[PDB]
This record gives structure tokens, C-alpha cells and sequence, in this order.
């Protein structure tokens, strides 16, 4: 449906209005959004961030994706990977996390089907 607000973050530690539960790396789409374990894809550094880390957001439709590479981006992300969402007509931001919620919550302040997901730590 709409995109929620990412209410606080902190180290290890995320909130969005409208969920039960502060999770600490997350997903975020115009409808809700949900914890992401990076386990579900055995996600690590590297190769980084994975099409199907961000699949289930694409699929959900958003106009921009954030990706949240965590506080000092030691978490790298394939090129092939921002392309995929640009394949899809998706605009890609990478930026720092405590950047990277800075520009999410900005495009939903000014009412855009944004998307994303974000890495608390590094």
C-alpha cells in the first residue's frame, strides 16, 4: 500500500511506525515491511548484497530503492545487482545507513512509493 516511516535508528536496532516489532536489519515497501536475515540467502559482505535480498521488495512496487549498506559500508554490493533494479526501472541509492534513512524517510515525506533495505550495523 503506502510507504511507512522509519521511526529510529540506532546501532543494531531499527524502528519502523507501524510495525510490533523493532528488528535490527530490515526491509521496507510501499505495505509494511519485515526483518531481514541475511541467512535466508546465507548473505555475507560478499558478494554483499543479492537480487533476492531485495526481490520481495521489487516485487511489491516501488519507484526507488534505498539500500542501507551499513555504517561504514563494509558491506560491498554487486554491480550487478544495482543494475538488476535499474533493469527494472528502479532508481538505486547506496549510501550509509544513518544517510541511507535520512533519504528513504525524505522521498516518504514527499509522498514517493520508495522501497528498501537496511544494514544497522556493519
Amino acid at each position: 500500500s503506502t510507504s511507512p516511516e522509519i521511526a529510529s535508528l540506532s546501532w543494531g536496532q531499527m524502528k519502523v511506525k507501524g510495525s510490533n516489532t523493532t528488528y535490527k536489519d530490515c526491509k521496507v515497501w510501499p505495505g509494511g515491511s519485515r526483518t531481514w536475515d541475511w541467512r535466508e540467502t546465507g548473505t555475507e559482505h560478499s558478494p554483499g548484497v543479492q537480487p533476492a535480498d531485495v526481490k520481495e521488495v521489487v516485487e511489491k512496487g516501488v519507484q526507488t530503492l534505498v539500500i542501507g549498506r551499513g555504517m561504514s559500508e563494509a558491506l560491498k554490493v554487486p554491480s550487478s545487482t544495482v543494475e538488476y533494479l535499474k533493469k527494472h526501472g528502479i532508481d538505486v541509492r547506496v549510501l550509509q545507513t544513518e544517510q541511507a534513512v535520512k533519504e528513504y524517510n525524505a522521498l516518504v515525506a514527499q509522498g514517493v512509493r520508495v522501497g528498501g533495505v537496511f544494514h544497522s550495523t556493519c
